[PDB]
């Protein structure tokens, strides 16, 4: 456990707190917008987790200004620790 | 066939036993919910693979927890699966 | 222009080619399915390459066994080609 | 600040202009075009953003062949910047 396997470890842990807390403060920033459908934490998170993966179907998705500056914060995080693990995969192979 | 293929190497034949076994349990997810597309098996099969390559067109997705529980293992082993193969492919160049 | 290049460049030449060759399939394929909307080249060849990047909007997409079997095609060259860069890259810094 | 952090740094630097530009130029190219959504530059920005990321909902989505011609740009300048990232954290890795 060196460096480049607690900055992947932490990743993860710290991608799971912005899911969780991206849910949480999407409903907020979406409800009180006409017609938005993320206003529940249940799918909320669904759509978070769907959003870090950078899948993003279209069956969930922020109309609003904080509701989509939340979304940009998932997505950074989560292309970050999915891309933290490949590099750290990366380095564990070269070292042999 | 070192780490650095065997680790690439197995994650694709994982994926294909997760693309099977997702598409499977989806469906067995997603029926008895009202309004759920994802029903039948050959079209599961190709909602997992836009899924596991993080495509996600939005004509097919999960409306369930366990089903869209099964779509996260998919995401997940999907990204994992294709990003060990760039790492795998990173360390065959590092080597020279 | 050693090994961790001519890779990279053939990637990107070969992507090309799949874009191409998949957006003809594409329409070959989809046509003669009734409600199938990838069916002219102009907007496949733009459909292949928001596939190959992973993007998928879900404004157009196939429907058929061989039209998402050219899809799959589509996607899998174009992440290794869009990946194969990314080692490429990495490479290139490890040697300074 | 070698060579493996200044072209990350950079390439954070370009894609934040590729995102700002990409947006104007979208709203340019789909305006004239009946039915096109992509038509106000704040949700341009928003769509440009989820474009780079390779996020892609379908709430927003160009039609005409500059639009999507821009689009690919962002596409491009998104997934290299985010992978130049990831080229850079391995590198910083390997080198201990
Ligand atoms: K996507
Ligand atoms: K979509
Ligand atoms: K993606
Ligand atoms: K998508
Ligand atoms: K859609
Ligand atoms: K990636």
């Amino acid at each position: 456990s060196a460096l480049h396997w607690r900055a992947a470890g932490a990743a993860t842990v710290l991608l799971v707190i912005v899911l969780l807390a991206g849910s949480y403060l999407a409903v907020l920033a979406e409800r009180g917008a006409p017609g938005a459908q993320l206003i529940t934490y249940p799918r909320a998170l669904w759509w978070s987790v769907e959003t870090a993966t950078t899948v993003g179907y279209g069956d969930l998705y922020p109309v609003t200004l904080w509701g989509r500056l939340v979304a940009v914060v998932v997505m950074v995080a989560g292309i970050t620790s999915f891309g933290l693990v490949t590099a750290a995969l990366a380095t564990w192979f070269v070292g042999r």
